[PDB]
């Protein structure tokens, strides 16, 4: 259906997709709060528990940057597209 930037595991529709990505990757780990983005999930942690977050949590080594804007199919490079829809 569509994919996730972070895991490159599929979803049936962007709406399911969206709320793995508020679970698996946007989570605070200390209190479990789900944000929006991975960008405000780690400014989240850094502003309420002092804590540095640079990697995006349970994504693959190459997709595991904070900077990157992603909400559901939105803001995915088109490469990244490209490897995953053959490759
Ligand atoms: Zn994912
Ligand atoms: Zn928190």
């Amino acid at each position: 259906k569509v994919f996730c930037y972070y895991c490159d595991r599929e979803f049936d529709d962007e709406k399911i997709l969206v709320q793995h990505q508020k679970a698996k990757h946007f989570k605070c780990h200390v209190c479990h709060k789900k944000l929006s983005t991975a960008g405000g999930m780690a400014i989240h942690v850094l502003q309420v528990h002092k804590e540095s977050v640079t990697k995006v949590p349970n994504a693959k080594p190459e997709r595991e940057s904070t900077e990157i804007e992603i909400f559901g199919m939105q803001g995915i490079p088109p490469d990244v597209l490209a490897a995953h829809y053959g490759e």
